[PDB]
């Protein structure tokens, strides 16, 4: 803790990778992981 957050704000940008984009594919493998599964029960 020195510098101003720049890597954190710009963070805020790209949060709509490694969250949305992390968070989409949890969603995803969990949807049809879980629909897959379902299925059979």
């Amino acid at each position: 803790s020195e510098e101003p957050p720049i890597s954190l704000d710009l963070t805020x940008h790209l949060a709509r990778e490694v969250l949305e984009m992390a968070r989409a594919e949890q969603l995803a493998q969990q949807a049809h992981s879980n629909r897959k599964l379902m299925e059979i029960i």
